[PDB]
């Protein structure tokens, strides 16, 4: 928000505010990175980005601790120079890489379609990084009529994205990718989980409201009462409810899950391509912003 505002004090005293993304910047398939770069806290371009702009904008301005990101950092990384086919140092050349398919960018996501999902043709691609309404809705009527949902709720999410997923994708480009989403999972409960219930950090419970501000505005949800958890979140808890999502028991079971599915995930560990491989083809649509309505500065 407008520095002056005072909207992230006490918990974040140097806000800067919304500017929705113009047809030539870069936006990821991240809605994390998305904000911060609606904001400034790293380029509003989404071009040349350090791992410390990176570090210090999670930490400083969304209550995320640097242990967090760590394997994030050198994922992006790998995928920059998988992309553009060298080695692209501290300076990430843009957000829009990290969407290549199958690589950091998986299928079966809460809130972006499959790269091929949908498609009548093997060559076809679409547009997996920008925020989909359609697919998001997909997310949230798992949890429909609720105000918050639990590792159970979010477990029994990801069953629906990846049933769907595999339903609709060209026939054998789905694939599934447990240990990466459900890190995002946790990072969902890291973020906007309901810190103001008494028992969080234990058992922790997402605020669905707050959830859905921040995926479809990719901006932050002060004004639902939201704020950046304080002490920042650490890596414990994110693997933590990452491996509680997939302990828990599941009690309505989709269709069409692939072999798996249920049970406990892989932990993360850093990507790697083969140096004969050339990239998929990125898809080149402008980035994403709320027109339902238009964001202003606070917002
Ligand atoms: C340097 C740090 C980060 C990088 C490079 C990164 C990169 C990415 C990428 C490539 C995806 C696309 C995966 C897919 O859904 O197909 C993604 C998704 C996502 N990211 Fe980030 N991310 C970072 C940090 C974070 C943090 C700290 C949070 C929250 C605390 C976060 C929240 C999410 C969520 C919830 C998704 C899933 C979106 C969906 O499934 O619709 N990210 N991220
Ligand atoms: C982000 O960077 C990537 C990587 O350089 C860009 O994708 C390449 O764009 C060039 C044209 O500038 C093409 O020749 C390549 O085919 C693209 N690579 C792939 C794998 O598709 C991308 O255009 C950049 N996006 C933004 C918005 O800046
Ligand atoms: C991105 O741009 C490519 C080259 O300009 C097209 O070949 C792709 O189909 C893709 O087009 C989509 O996104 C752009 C945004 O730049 C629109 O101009 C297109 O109409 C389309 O939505
Ligand atoms: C914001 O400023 C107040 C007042 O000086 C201070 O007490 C608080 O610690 C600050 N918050 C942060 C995160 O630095
Ligand atoms: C997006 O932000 C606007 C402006 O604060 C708000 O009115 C709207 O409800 C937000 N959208 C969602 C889905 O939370
Ligand atoms: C989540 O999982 C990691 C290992 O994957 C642990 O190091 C952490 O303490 C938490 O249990
Ligand atoms: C790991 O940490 C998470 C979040 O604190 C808990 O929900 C889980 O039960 C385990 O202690
Ligand atoms: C990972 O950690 C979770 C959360 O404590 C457990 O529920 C699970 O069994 C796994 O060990
Ligand atoms: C885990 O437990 C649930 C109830 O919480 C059952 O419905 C399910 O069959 C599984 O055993
Ligand atoms: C069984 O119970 C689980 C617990 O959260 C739900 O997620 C599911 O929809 C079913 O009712
Ligand atoms: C139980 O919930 C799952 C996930 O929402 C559905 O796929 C199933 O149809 C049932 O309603
Ligand atoms: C749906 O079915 C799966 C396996 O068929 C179970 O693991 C789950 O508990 C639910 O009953
Ligand atoms: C289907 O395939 C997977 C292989 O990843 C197994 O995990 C599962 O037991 C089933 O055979
Ligand atoms: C989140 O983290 C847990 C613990 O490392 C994994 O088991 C899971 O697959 C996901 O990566
Ligand atoms: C990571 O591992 C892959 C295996 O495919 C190698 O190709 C790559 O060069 C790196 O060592
Ligand atoms: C990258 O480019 C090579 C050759 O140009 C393809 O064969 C490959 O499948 C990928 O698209
Ligand atoms: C988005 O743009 C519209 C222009 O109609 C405004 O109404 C809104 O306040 C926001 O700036
Ligand atoms: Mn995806």
């Amino acid at each position: 928000q407008e520095p002056g505002s005072g909207i992230g004090y006490p918990y974040d005293n140097n806000t800067l505010p919304y500017v929705a993304p113009g047809p030539t910047d870069s936006r990821a398939p991240c809605p994390a990175l998305n904000a911060l770069a609606n904001h400034g806290y790293i380029p509003h371009d989404g071009r040349a980005i350090s791992r410390e702009t990176l570090q210090n904008a999670f930490l400083n301005h969304m209550g995320i601790a640097n242990s967090v990101i760590e394997l994030a950092l050198t994922n992006a990384f790998v995928v920059c120079e998988y992309v553009t086919g060298s080695d692209c140092g501290d300076s990430l050349v843009n957000l829009t890489l990290l969407a290549e398919p199958h690589a950091f960018e998986h299928d079966h996501s809460f809130s972006r379609k499959d790269y091929k999902q949908g498609v009548a043709n093997s060559n076809d691609f679409i547009d997996n990084r920008n925020f989909d309404a359609e697919t998001f809705q997909t997310s949230l009527d798992v949890v429909a009529g609720k105000t918050h949902f639990d590792y159970a709720d979010m477990n029994e999410i990801r069953l629906q994205r990846e049933s769907l997923s595999n339903e609709l994708d060209f026939p054998g480009w789905f694939t599934e990718s447990k240990p990466i989403q459900n890190v995002e999972s946790g990072f969902i409960f890291a973020l906007v989980s309901d810190f103001n219930l008494p028992d969080n950090d234990e058992n922790p419970l997402v605020r669905i409201d707050w959830w859905k501000y921040w995926f479809t505005n990719e901006s932050f949800p002060y004004h639902l009462g939201w704020h950046p958890p304080s002490p920042a979140r650490e890596i414990e808890f994110v693997t933590s409810a990452s491996s509680a999502v997939l302990a828990a028991s599941v009690t309505s079971t989709p269709s069409s899950l692939p072999s798996g599915a249920i049970g406990p995930g892989a932990e993360a560990v850093p990507l790697s391509f083969a140096s004969t491989m050339t990239p998929f083809l990125l898809a080149t649509n402008a980035p994403y912003y709320a027109q339902d309505p238009t964001l202003g500065p606070n917002d």
